[PDB]
DNA sequence: CCGGAGCGTTCAGCGTTCGTTTATCTCCCCCTGGCACTGTCATCTCCGTCAGACCGTCGCA
């Protein structure tokens, strides 16, 4: 399932590359740890392969992902509750869910809201974080350059 | 030898321009009200005064 040198998407950190497989022993049990890293925060993540699906790791989605996130990005008739508190409570939950379709919907609706009137400066931090993690997810999926990854999305979100 | 013209000063007709106000239209400040998974007891003080008194307080006798 998991090999060396491959790219894996980790929640709240985006795409990452695996360095090696670690065989550290805990209580006399040889767990199959794997170590991975990103270029954003300069951190190393060690996850055993047995509970990898439980913690929420996920591989690189092929050609079946960009088309579905584009068609849910272009999906009209999206509505939000009138009170901003319910939508505010929903969006970070959708971000923490880690689904690509959910984060694409959140960034599309939020970008539309910022375009129409302009929300605030506080929400700019989370829009920026979501755009960063989404462009990092799509950058290593299509194997494109990061500047090309952020450039290609500029003509499709309108 | 006054008479007229030109000149100096001073006022009444209407004709425009100021001095000081007024309500309406943007931009901002400031106060009260809403948020709905649950989330139901903190906090470190204080020591090597100090010197003895003044005083009430308090349990034992």
């Amino acid at each position: 399932t998991f090999k060396v040198g491959d790219t894996v998407v980790y929640p709240h950190h985006g795409a990452a590359l695996i360095e090696a497989i670690e065989t550290r022993q805990i209580k006399g049990v040889d767990k199959t740890y794997l170590v991975l890293k990103v270029a954003q925060g300069d951190l190393t993540v060690r996850v055993p392969a047995d509970n990898a699906e439980f913690v929420g790791v996920r591989d690189v989605v092929g050609q079946d992902g960009l088309d579905r996130v584009f068609e849910v990005l272009r999906a009209p008739y999206a509505e939000e509750p009138t009170n901003w508190s319910r939508r505010y409570k929903a969006n970070l939950e959708k971000l923490a869910s880690g689904d690509v379709i959910k984060v694409a919907e959140v960034v599309r609706d939020l970008w539309r809201r910022e375009r129409e009137r302009g929300l605030s400066a506080g929400e700019k931090r989370m829009l920026a974080k979501a755009r960063q993690i989404l462009v990092s997810e799509l950058a290593l999926a299509e194997n494109t350059n990061e500047d090309k990854a952020e450039a290609l999305l500029d003509e499709v979100l309108a």
